[PDB]
């Protein structure tokens, strides 16, 4: 229950050990199936002596899926060529994962594949996957099939349709951990006419939903020249590339108030910092924060620019240099896989 895990480099959930599953209505795996919707459930328990905190999920489907965690709809998606990234807070000892899969083309294959990378309170992680231990039904999902109160003890086992490397679908591409589409390159307002002075600049963003309980954050960040990233005053990481982005996991968020602070440095010419942050809440919801004009910025970095509760007098609104994609940096940022 005590969280000794600390901020770390983001660890990708992989699909390599995962299996495609369906109902087995057609006993040929990868065989033709009817248009239909089918349920899939798995109760996963935390190993002895650890608490589960949150999970990075990658899910792929032929043809479409709706993903639930402990009764809460977490995401909807479709397609088997590229997986979908989802993030969710978890109960400490067990968690019910439920998926409604849909086959949308008659006489065509059908399948659900997911990988669930659970992070534990002690800083360790374990991947769980769709396989034959999941429960299903040869029928449309009952009402409230995804709720933990539904009893699945008399459900049949899911039928494996294929493996990551051996299936009709081939191996799905991992999505990026988080999008940079939707974020902006920002800087202090001394950034004009495509260049900014040499020097360091600081940026701050606070999230404070005092009626919710925040659990984990995933951060994706890049800066033209370099950055150091802080959360609630603690150093998270640093980078020096505007073509290869860095991803971090913050597993020990404060429950209600969290401040992200950045020291970014321009070595000459253009400058900018860009980031996308996803925070998970204990009720299963999430929120995304992006670098934009709601961040604060300052041109001379004061002592203790990174502590959570400083006086922000004399900080300006950060300037939007451009949405992700603009010249000179373009759209080709290398982003870690989800
Ligand atoms: C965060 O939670 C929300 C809902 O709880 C999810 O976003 C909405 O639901 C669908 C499901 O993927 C999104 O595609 C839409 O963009 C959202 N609805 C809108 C805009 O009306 C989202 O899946 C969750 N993110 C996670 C779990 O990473
Ligand atoms: C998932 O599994 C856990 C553990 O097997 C279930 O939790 C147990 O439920 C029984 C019956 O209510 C309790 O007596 C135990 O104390 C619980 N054990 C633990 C470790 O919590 C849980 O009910 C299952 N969830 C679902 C949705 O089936
Ligand atoms: C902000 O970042 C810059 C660069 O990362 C820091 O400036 C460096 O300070 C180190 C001390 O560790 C010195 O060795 C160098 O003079 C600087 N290096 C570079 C590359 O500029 C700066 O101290 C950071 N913090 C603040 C508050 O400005
Ligand atoms: C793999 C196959 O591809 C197309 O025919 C359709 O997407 C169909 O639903 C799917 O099963
Ligand atoms: C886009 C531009 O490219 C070079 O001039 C340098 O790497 C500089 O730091 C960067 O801003
Ligand atoms: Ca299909
Ligand atoms: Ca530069």
């Amino acid at each position: 229950c005590k969280i000794t895990a600390t901020p770390s480099q983001f660890q990708p959930a992989l699909l390599n050990a995962s299996k495609w599953i369906w109902t087995g209505e057609n006993p040929i795996p990868g065989g033709s199936n009817i248009i239909s919707t089918r349920p899939f459930r798995k109760n996963i328990t935390a190993p002895c002596g650890k608490c589960s905190v949150c999970a990075t999920i990658v899910v792929a489907s032929d043809d479409a899926h709706t993903f639930y965690v402990n009764g809460v709809r977490i995401g909807t998606g479709a397609g088997f060529r590229q997986g979908q990234a989802l993030f969710v807070a978890l109960q400490p000892t067990w968690n019910l994962f439920a998926i409604a899969g849909q086959n949308l083309v008659a006489n065509s294959p059908a399948g659900i594949m997911a990988s669930i990378l659970v992070h534990f309170s002690d800083g360790t992680s374990e991947t769980f996957v769709t396989d034959e231990s999941w429960k299903t039904l040869r029928a449309a999902p009952p009402e409230n099939f995804q709720l933990p109160s539904t009893n699945d003890s008399n459900w049949p086992s899911a039928a494996v349709q294929g493996a990551y490397q051996n299936s009709v679908w081939g191996p799905p591409v991992l999505p990026p951990v988080l999008p940079l589409r939707g974020s902006n390159w920002i800087w202090t307002s001394d950034n004009v006419n495509g260049a900014a002075p040499v020097g360091s600049r600081a940026f701050r963003k606070t999230v404070n939903q005092c009626t919710k309980v925040a659990v984990c954050a995933t951060v994706l960040i890049a800066a033209d020249d370099r950055y150091t990233l802080y959360v609630n005053g603690a150093t998270v990481g640093s980078g020096s590339s505007y073509t290869v982005a860095d991803a971090y996991t913050i597993p020990n968020l404060h429950p209600t108030f969290n401040t992200f602070a950045i020291n970014a440095t321009n070595g000459g010419g253009p400058a900018g910092v860009i980031a996308t942050i996803l925070i998970t809440y204990s009720d299963g919801s999430n929120e995304t924060v992006v670098t934009d004009a709601s961040w604060k910025a300052i041109q001379t970095i004061p002592q203790g620019f990174q502590p959570p509760l400083i006086d922000e007098f004399g900080w300006e609104s950060a300037k939007i240099i451009g949405a992700f994609g603009v010249a000179p940096w373009g759209a080709g940022m290398v982003i870690p896989s989800a």
